[PDB]
C-alpha cells in the first residue's frame, strides 16, 4: 500500500533557515550532498558556519523574548501548530519519503511506511503534551502558598545525525516546541535535504519567525558554534561518543548550558534456549540489519545459548544471504547503500579487522556493487568479548554472534561494555525474562521484540551511551525549567 | 522470632471514643464480645447508637473547622503524628497481637508477624504521603493563572469488618489522616477491642480531640446512622455486598455524600498445566485457607487445567488434612476458629449445600471441636460453575476445585461472576501470564503468588465488588476534594 | 468575524442513534421540540423509552467486548478519531451554531464564537490525553513486580441538560472516549437536535458502531432507564439537585454503578472595595446574565462591600437596562429567550417571590416580548441571606446584589449555602485574594474574572453541588478503573 | 526554648569514613580546622586525596553491586533507615548545633532552631519518598506491554560547601539515599566536623557499609578526584561558579557522568512602593544578613521604589546598626564571624571596592573585633548596576540598596545578571506580584517573604546559577535512571 515514488525528487530548499526566510551562508560557500546509491552529487547546500549560527541564535532569542507571539501563545495553540505541521508532512508524505531515500539511501518503502509514519506519530503525540505538562502546588510548612511553573529552557541547540534525518528532527522538535522553547538546529551534512524542506512546512504551518532555525553545515564549524555559544541555553546532541565528549566540554567551557547526549552502543540481543526459533532468528536479523545497520541501538552483539547456537547461526546466515541489496527505490530492496564513502570504508575496515582477529566469516564480507556504497550482509560467528568487532560500534550490516552457557554468565557479558543504550531478550519463560530485564544495564530492554519505539516510551542510555531521555513524558523534562513561587499568606489551612 | 503472648490480655478500652475521651453510650447499653476460641464472653462494650454517632460527628466537624489545630497543622506534622502512632503501636505490638487473637480468633503468630507488621507498614507508608500529594498549576488558555488545591473531603464515616480488625482500621485511618480529614469510625461488633485500644494510642500520639472518633456498636444502628447522617461528607464501607447496597442508598437519600465500597468476592485462582506444582499447591492452599478463609479476596475458585488436575487435587487434599486446627495461641496452630456463631453455621450450611448439589467432598466437612467455632479444612472436587458453592462467598475454610481445558475457556469462566475483587494465575509462560492478567476482570491479578498486598499498591474491585481503591497513591484520591483557583493576570507568558 | 447564519437551519437527524444507525422509537412515538424564540415547533423527534435504552446499552456492551475494534484500537488512534470528529464539527461550525441557537435560544454569535469554539477545544484537548494517562510501576515490598493498568470503566450512561447542548455533549464524550469507554447518552428533551447531528459526524469520523449511542427522550423514562440499568457501569449526570438524588438512589438500588453529579449552585461573586470598578461591574454582569442566566455556576449572589455598594449598584442597573434582548439571530442581541415555557414561568415565579420578600426591584421584572420566552434583565437590591431569591437557583436573568462590611463576614455568608460549585473575588490586594480563594468552599474560585473554563482545568462542586470533576486530567479519573497486577519475580533489585 | 550549649564541644570524628570505618589518609597527612570566632585551631582532620577517594568509590561501588544488602533492601526500609538517622540526629541535636557553631561560626540559637530543624525535616521528608517514586506503564502502539523502572544512578559524588555544613549534607543524602544510590561525599575543609559526626550516626542507624563514604580534604585534591573519577556515575556540586565550571569540564573529560550545579547568585529583592514598610525592611535585612551573608541566594541587590527609598534606607541603616555582632554562643548574638580568613579579606576588599566606585557608605565598612573574623554590618546606598558590588557575589554582611522607578524597569535590571538563583518581591498588589513572579528569571521567586525553603519545594537556578534542582519531588529526578522495558504480548486490549 505504498504510492509510486519520484525516483528523482526535486529539491526546493538548500539554504539556511532563519526567521522563516532562506539565506545563503555569510561566506557564500556551499557544500555538495551525495546520493549514496549512485555516488553522484544531488545538489549544493549552503555551508553554515559560526556567523550563521550567531544570526540564528539571535533570531531564536528574539522569538523567545517575554511578550513575543511565541511566548504569549496559548499552550494549546502550540499543540495546534504541531498538529498542523504533522498534517502538512502527511500531505507531502510521498515526496518527503522519496527525498529521504535519495539523500540517505534507505529503502523508499521503509522511508514511507516507517520513517514518515513515526514522524507523524511523534509530532502528533507531542502536540497533545503541549497543554498537559503541569507544575505543582506544594504543601510546604508554614503560612505560605508554594507552587512550581514549568517554563521553557530557552534557546535549544539541536545537533542531529544522518541515520534517520526526518525522525531525529521530529524527536527533537516535538518536545522542544510542545514546551515552548525555540530551536537552532544543525542537521547532518550527509542528509540536510528533508529537514530543510520541513523547515518550509514549519513556515507554512504558521510557526512565528525564529521559533525554529535550521543551519546546515559541518560539525566542527556549525555544530561546535552552537555547543560553545554563550546565548544557547541547552544543547541536545545525538551521534558518536567521540563528539559527545567535545559537546560536553564546550558546554562547561562556555555558559554551563544544559547537555543531553544520545550516543551509540553495542547493544546485546540475548537469545535463550527456549526462545521461539523462527521469531528470534527473524528479529535478530532485523535487530542488526535494520537501516543498513546504521542504528544507534542495533543488536550488534547477538548472544545465543549453546544448545541452539548451531541451528540459530545456520538460519541467520541463510537469512543474511537472502537479504536483497540494491536500488533503494526498488520495492524488493531490503538493504540500500551506507550513508557515505567515509562510513563505507570504516565498515570495510571493521570487516577486515574481524577476519584478522579470528572471527569466523560465515557470509558476505565485501562490496556488493561497483556503484554506490553498497555492502554485503556480513555475519561473523564464534565472536569473543575481547575482539574489536565485539567492542566497537561498526554501524553497518555486520552481525556478530557470540555463544554462552548460563543466564548468570550472559548478564555479566552483556553488561561488560562502556555502552548501555539498549538490550533484548528472547525467551518464553516468565522468570528468565524478568530476571534479565532487571539485570541488564540498558536504557531500553526489549522482550521478544526489538526496535519497538513508541512516541510514548522514553529512549536513552546508561553509562557512556549518554544522559537524559527522549520520547514520552520524560522527553519534556529536558526542555523545562522549574521555577518555584512561594507566597506568604494570611493563615494556611489544609 | 515471636515473643510469648499473654493468652488472657487485659482489656482497658471498651467505651465510645469521642474528642479523645471515653464515654458510655447515651442509652447506657452494652453488648458482649465473644472469644471465638472458647465461646466465652471477653467483656462488655458500650453499644453506640444514632445519638452517639451524632455526638461523634459533631466532634469531628468541630475539629475540622477552619482555623482549628488539625486544619492549621503543617501537612508534614500530620506525617509526624502518623509515625508517632506507628511507634506506639510497635511498642504495644505483643499486647495488641494477643488481643487481636483473643477477639478475632486468628493465630497469634500470624497476628504478630502479619497483621501488626502490615499495620505498621501501612501507617508509616501513609505518614510519608502527608506532604507529597500535590495539586497542579494548569496551562489554561488566556491571561490567567490556574491551579488546583487538594483539600480534605471533611468528616469521613468509616465502617469496617471483623476479618482484620487492626489492619482494616489502619487502611482507613492512614489515607484519611494523611490527607487531613476527620473520622467517625464504626468497628465490627465481633471485634471492637483492638481498634478501641488503638484509639487510646491515637490520643497518646497527640492527634487533636475529634480528629478520630470510634463508635462501637451494631450495624443497623450505629453504622446506618453514619451512612445517613446529614453532616458526614463521605462514607467508606467494607463488608458484604448486601449491606454495601444499603449504604449507597442511604447516601443518595441523605446528602449525596461520597461512597466507596469494598465488597467481597469469589476470586478465581487459575493454575495452568506448566505451573510449578509444589508452589501452586502451597499458594492455592494459602490463597483460600488464610485467616480461616475469612478473607475478602480468598481464592474460593481454584481452576486447574485437566492435565494436572488429579495430581493437584491429591496434593491439595493432603495439605488440607495436614492443616493444624486448634488453640490460636499455640505456635503449631495454622487455623483458629471462625469469628462467631453466625458465621459458624453459615459455613456449615454452605458445606451441606455443597454435598447436596453434587460436589465431591474430598475431606473435612464438619465441626473440628466441641468448644469454639472450629471447622475442619474442607475441600470440594469437581465443582461446576452453576453450583451454589461456586457462586456465593462462603468466607470459610472451604476450598472449591474446578477443572478446565483451554486458556480461552477459563478466562470466560473466571470472568463470569458478579464479583471482581482479585484473581491469580500460576504459570511459567510469559505470554500466558500477560494474556491472563489482561483478560481477567479483577482489581488485582497475582501471577505466581497470592495475597501479596503492599501498602504501596492499590486494592479494590470491579463490578459488584465495589468502587474506589485503597492503598497506594490511589487511596488518597478518595479522601481529597479538588479546588481550582483561576486568577486573571496582566499578561500570560510560557 | 462571524459568518452569516441560516436563520432556519434544516434538521437532518431526529431519531434514536444506535450502532451508527438511525432508528425510530420502539413505541413509534415522537415529541416536538420548540424554538424558544417563537414558541413554534421546529420538528418532531423520536421519543426513546426503556426499550430503546435497552437496545442502546446492548450495542454499547457489544462494542466494548474484549477483542472488539474499539477495545483493540491503539490509544493513539482514539485520539485520531476525536481529532477527526473535531475537524468535522469545525467544518459544519456555522450550521451547528445556527441549529444550537434555533433549539436553545442563545445568541448565534455566542453559539459560534463561544460554544462551538469550546467544543472544538474540548475534543482536541482530550484527543491528546488518549495515549498519555499512564498507570504505575510500584516499588512494593518483597520479590514482586507490581504495576497498575488504567482500564475503561465500561458502558457509561451520560444524561445531559439543555443550557449548553453541544458543550455538555463534548465535555462528556471527550474524557469518556479518550479513555476507551462506550457511551449511552440521553440528551435534554428541550435541545436534542445538535447532539443528534453530532452523532452523525461521529459516524462519519469512523468511530466503531456502538461506541456512542444517543437516545433522545424524556427524563423519567429514558434517563431513569439508564440510571437503573443493570448493565450500565457508570452514570454521569448534570442537572438539578432534585434529579441528582434520584440518579444516586437508582444507582444504589441497581448494580452499584459509579455516579458523578454535576448539580447547580448559588455561586457567590464577591466584590471588595479596592476592586477595579469598571471591570467588576462588567464581569458581575456577565457572571450572572451569561446564557440567559441559564448557567450552573452563575454568580447569582453578588456580594458588594459597603463603601462601593451605591456606585456598583448604580452601574449594574444601567448595564442591565442597556442589555439588548431580542432575536438571537440578530448580531445586536445580547440576550435570547429562556429555553422553554416551564423555565419561563419558574423565573417569573421567583421574580414575584423576590418582590414579596422585601428585596428592592431596581429594574426589569417582567416579560420582555409577547412572542417567545423573553424575560427582562432583572436586578434586585439589598437582598438578604434569608430571602428565597438568595437561596434557590433561579437559572434566569435575575441579579441579586447583597451588601457586606468585612472580609471575615462575607466568607461565612458566601459559604453558608448547600451549594459549592463556584465563587469569585474581585480585588487588587494579594492577601485578600489568597485569603478568600482559600476560605471559599467552592470547586472553582475565580479571582478578578468569571466563567473562565479551560478544557485543561477541572470543574466540579463541593457539598450538594455534586461529586467528581470534569475537564483536565481529573476528568479522566472518573472514566477509569485501576487494575493492579502483582507478579512474583526471582529476586528484586532497586 | 533553646538548651544551654557546650561552648567547647568534644570532637569524636576527624578521619576518613569508608565502609562504616574510620581511616587516616593514605598519606597520613592532616589539616587543621579553625574556629572562626577565635581564630584558634579546633583540631586536626585527616587530609584525603586521590588515593582516599579511590578507596571510597570502590567501597561505594561494592555496596551498589547487584544482590548487595543496599540493592535488595525494600524501598520502604530505606525510608526507615533515613527516619532512624533523623532520630539519632535529633537525639544529639544540642551537641551537633554547638559543633556547627564552633566550626562554622553561625549563632548557636540559629544552628539549633534553624539548621538542625531543617536537617530533621529534610531527612524525614525524603524518608517518605523512598517508596513513592513510581515508574510508569505506557500505552504504546501495537501488541506490547511497555513500562519504566526508576533505578538508582549509582555512585554519586557529592561535593558540598561550608555555609550550611549539616543542611547541605542532608540536602544531598536525603534524595540520594531515598532513591537507593551510594555516596562519596567531600565536605568543605572549613567545616568538616559536623558531617563527619553524622557519618558516625549513619553507621549507628544501620546503613550498610559503603552506602555513605565521607572524605574530608581540599578541593583541588579530593574534590577533583571525585569529579574526574571513572567509576563515579554522578557528581553534585554546590559552591562557586568558578569551581562549578571545573567540575563540568572534569566530567566531560572523564566518563560523561551526570552533573548538577548549585552555584551562587546576586539575587534581587524588589520592594514596591505599596509594600508593608515594617515587614519589607525586616525581611530585606534578613534577606541579606542571614548567616553572616554567607548564603547562596542572599538578597544582595535590594531594589527599592523611589517613593519609599529614603524611608526604607533610613530604617535599614538603623536595623543594620542595631544588629548585634559577637560570640556566636551568646543568646543575644545575631551575627557571628565569617567562615575563615580568606573570606574575611575578600569581603573587606569588596567593601573597599564599593567606596572606590562611588557607592555611598551608610554604615559599618570595617572590622568588628580584634579577634575572630568579624565584620560590621555594612550598607551601601545609591548603588548602580555597573558597580562591582552590584555584580559580584560578596557572600558577606554587605547590603546594596538600588533605586528604581517603574516595574517594567526593575524587571529588566533584576534580570540583567549572569545569576538567577532566587529573587523576591514585596507588594500588596495582586497584579504586580503575579507580573513580577512570572517576569523574574530566577529558580525561586518569593512574594512578601524571603529564604522560605520547604523540604517539599524545589530549589535551583537559572543561567549560570547552575542546572538541576534540589528538594521536593524534583530532587529525585537527578538521582534516578529511567529504564524502559517493552514486552511483546499476545493481544493488547484497553
Ligand atoms: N552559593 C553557594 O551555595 C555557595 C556556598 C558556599 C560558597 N560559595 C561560593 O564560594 C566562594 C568562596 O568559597 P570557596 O572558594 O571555598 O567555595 P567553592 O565553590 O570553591 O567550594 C565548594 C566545594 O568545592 C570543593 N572544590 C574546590 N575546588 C575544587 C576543584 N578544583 N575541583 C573539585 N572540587 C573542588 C571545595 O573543597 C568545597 O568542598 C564564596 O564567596 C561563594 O562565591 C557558594
Ligand atoms: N445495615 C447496616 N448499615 C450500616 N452498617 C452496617 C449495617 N449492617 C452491618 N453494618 C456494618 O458493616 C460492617 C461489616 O458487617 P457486614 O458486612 O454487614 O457483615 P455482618 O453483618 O455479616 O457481620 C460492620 O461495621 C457492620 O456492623
Ligand atoms: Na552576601
Amino acid at each position: 500500500a505504498v504510492p509510486a515514488p519520484n525516483q528523482q525528487p526535486e529539491v526546493f530548499c538548500n539554504q539556511i533557515f532563519i526567521n522563516n526566510e532562506w539565506h545563503d551562508a555569510v561566506s557564500r560557500k556551499t557544500f555538495p550532498t551525495v546520493n549514496p546509491s549512485t555516488g553522484e552529487v544531488i545538489c549544493q547546500v549552503a555551508e553554515g558556519d559560526k556567523e550563521d549560527v550567531d544570526k540564528a541564535v539571535k533570531a531564536a532569542r528574539a522569538a523567545f523574548q517575554l511578550g513575543s507571539p511565541w511566548r504569549r501563545m496559548d499552550a494549546s495553540h502550540r499543540g495546534r501548530l504541531l498538529n498542523r505541521l504533522a498534517d502538512l508532512i502527511e500531505r507531502d508524505r510521498t515526496y518527503l519519503a522519496a527525498l529521504e531515500t535519495l539523500d540517505n539511501g534507505k529503502p523508499y518503502v521503509i522511508s514511507y511506511l516507517v520513517d514518515l509514519d513515526m514522524v507523524l506519530k511523534c509530532l502528533r503525540y507531542y502536540a497533545g503534551w503541549a497543554d498537559k505538562y503541569h507544575g505543582k502546588t506544594i504543601p510546604i510548612d508554614g503560612d505560605f502558598f508554594s507552587y512550581t511553573r514549568h517554563e521553557p529552557v530557552g534557546v535549544c541547540g539541536q545537533i542531529i545525525p544522518w541515520n534517520f534525518p526526518l525522525l531525529m528532527q521530529a524527536w527533537k522538535l516535538g518536545p522542544a516546541l510542545a514546551t515552548g522553547n525555540v530551536v537552532v538546529m544543525k542537521v547532518a551534512e550527509q542528509t540536510p535535504l528533508t529537514a530543510l524542506y520541513v523547515a518550509n512546512l514549519i513556515k507554512e504551518a504558521g510557526f512565528p519567525p525564529g521559533v525554529v532555525n535550521i543551519v546546515p553545515g559541518f560539525g566542527p564549524t556549525a555544530g561546535a558554534a552552537i555547543a560553545s555559544h554563550e546565548d544557547v541555553d541547552k544543547v541536545a546532541f545525538t551521534g558518536s561518543t567521540e563528539i559527545g565528549r567535545v559537546i560536553q566540554v564546550a558546554a562547561g567551557s562556555s555558559n554551563l548550558k544544559r547537555v543531553t547526549l544520545e550516543l551509540g552502543g553495542k547493544s546485546p540481543n540475548i537469545i535463550m534456549s527456549d526462545a521461539d526459533m523462527d521469531w528470534a532468528v527473524e528479529q535478530a536479523h532485523f535487530a542488526l540489519f535494520f537501516n543498513q545497520g546504521q542504528c544507534c541501538c542495533a543488536g550488534s552483539r547477538t548472544f545465543v545459548q549453546e544448545d541452539i547456537y548451531d541451528e540459530f547461526v545456520e538460519r541467520s546466515v541463510a537469512r543474511a544471504k537472502s537479504r536483497v541489496v540494491g536500488n533503494p527505490f526498488d520495492s524488493k530492496t531490503e538493504q540500500g547503500p551506507q550513508v557515505d564513502e567515509t562510513q563505507f570504508k570504516k565498515i570495510l575496515g571493521y570487516i577486515n579487522t574481524g577476519k584478522q582477529e579470528g572471527a569466523k566469516l560465515l557470509c558476505g564480507g565485501g562490496i556488493a556493487a561497483d556503484r554506490g556504497y553498497f555492502i554485503q550482509p556480513t555475519v561473523f560467528g564464534d565472536v569473543q568479548d575481547g575482539m574489536t568487532i565485539a567492542k566497537e560500534e561498526i554501524f553497518g550490516p555486520v552481525m556478530q554472534i557470540l555463544k554462552f552457557k548460563t543466564i548468570e554468565e550472559v548478564v555479566g557479558r552483556a553488561n561488560n561494555s562502556t555502552y548501555g543504550l539498549a538490550a533484548a531478550v528472547f525467551t518464553k519463560d516468565l522468570d528468565k525474562a524478568n530476571y534479565l530485564s532487571q539485570a541488564l544495564q540498558a536504557g531500553t530492554v526489549w522482550v521478544n521484540c526489538y526496535d519497538v519505539f513508541g512516541a510514548q516510551s522514553p529512549f536513552g542510555g546508561y553509562k557512556m551511551s549518554g544522559s537524559g531521555r527522549e520520547l514520552g513524558e520524560y522527553g519534556l523534562q529536558a526542555y523545562t525549567k522549574v521555577k518555584t513561587v512561594t507566597v506568604k499568606v494570611p493563615q494556611k489551612n489544609s
